[PDB]
């Protein structure tokens, strides 16, 4: 019951030419590798989703407008899509408790549109393939982006409950996901939604998750769980909002991982390609229970992480703008919504 990567080197040559994320697939992938990590799981190689497989939630009119204008998207769609029915593929066969694929959760796209430059919902996918065997989905959203799409996806069923932990703000996209929205139908509180400000750390958002997910927990009792963790909350990102570290969002896996639930594990944006590789390999680490060097392993990417070559993040010099008292707002309304859940 070792964790499972979703890993071939077909799959991260490919994710390689993605657009704002240059090689950064490989990064991951070669960083990973030179701690030697890949020793310790279970590598298996993604399967391209079929036509039938993505059309579980994507319109056939979608899906075929997506092969036209790659004329390609598509196959980059079909790819990543594939890896992520497959962890949870894993997962269901129970080969494993943890699956990982680091080029997913793509969490904006919807049903027949693209956007947030995600123009397939792996996650959504994925939670579907759990489905198979698994009552009750938890999707955890750590992006810097509202996971919109997933949300969306479930929005209106109480049978997967998603929650969402994200930078809520004027002008900032996709400028939805405040703590009054809470899905719809037989699934009305069943989405979860906490709206944080720039420049929060650490501490003040394990505080904050914890909270969120220990009452979630107890109110939905999961069977499985799906963690999209975008590394665009890592001090340094150009989006230049949260003042984050892996260590915290380190600290928010590893208080998941103690519930043992089947596990599939996600990426997400990152524009800061270095700091984006630090992060997962941190967490790659944590899920394996195996602290790593401070001093990056020479690899074929060493000269990316230089001045000084280490793992750790620092965080910048900026205005932590989360206010306590609206915070403590915020989750009482959210333990308010919680009443609902059973
Ligand atoms: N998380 C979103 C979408 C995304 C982008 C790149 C990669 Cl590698 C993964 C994902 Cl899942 C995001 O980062 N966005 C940045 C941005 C800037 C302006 C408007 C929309 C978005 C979505
Ligand atoms: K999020
Ligand atoms: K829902
Ligand atoms: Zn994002």
């Amino acid at each position: 019951l070792v964790p499972v990567y979703i890993y071939s080197p077909e799959y991260v040559s490919m994710c390689d030419s993605l657009a704002k994320i240059p090689k950064r697939a490989s990064m991951v992938h070669s960083l990973i590798e030179a701690y030697a990590l890949h020793k310790q799981m279970r590598i298996v190689k993604p399967k391209v989703a079929s036509m039938e497989e993505m059309a579980t939630f994507h319109t056939d009119a979608y899906l075929q407008h997506l092969q036209k204008v790659s004329q390609g998207i598509f196959d980059y769609a079909a790819a990543i899509g594939g890896a992520t029915i497959t962890a949870a593929q894993c997962l269901i066969d129970g080969m494993c408790k943890v699956a990982i694929n680091w080029s997913g959760g793509w969490h904006h796209a919807k049903k027949d549109e693209a956007s947030g430059f995600c123009y397939l919902n792996d996650a959504v996918l994925g939670i579907l393939r759990l489905r198979r065997k698994f009552e009750r989905i938890l999707y955890v959203d750590l992006d810097l982006h509202h996971g919109d799409g997933v949300e969306d996806a479930f929005s209106f069923t109480s049978k997967v409950m998603t929650v969402s932990l994200h930078k809520f703000s004027p002008g900032f996209f996709p400028g939805t996901g405040d703590v009054s929205d809470v899905g719809l139908g037989k699934g009305r509180y069943y989405s979860v939604n906490v709206p944080i400000q720039d420049g929060i750390q650490d501490e003040k958002y394990y505080q904050i998750c914890e909270s969120v997910l220990k009452e979630v927990y107890q109110a939905f009792n999961p069977k499985a769980v799906v963690l999209q963790l975008g590394a665009d909350t890592i001090a340094g990102d150009p989006m230049c909002s949260f003042n984050m570290t892996p260590v915290g969002i380190g600290k928010c896996l590893k208080y998941i991982l103690q519930w043992q639930l089947a596990t599939l594990i996600l990426g997400g944006g990152g524009y800061n390609l270095a700091n984006t590789a630090r992060c997962w390999t941190y967490l790659t680490g944590v899920i394996l229970g195996k602290t790593l060097s401070s001093e990056i392993p020479d690899h074929e990417f060493f000269t990316a992480y230089g001045p000084d070559y280490v793992l750790e993040i620092t965080p910048s010099c900026r205005p932590d703008r989360n206010e306590p008292h609206r915070i403590q707002q915020i989750l009482n309304y959210i333990k308010g919504n919680l009443k609902h859940v059973v």
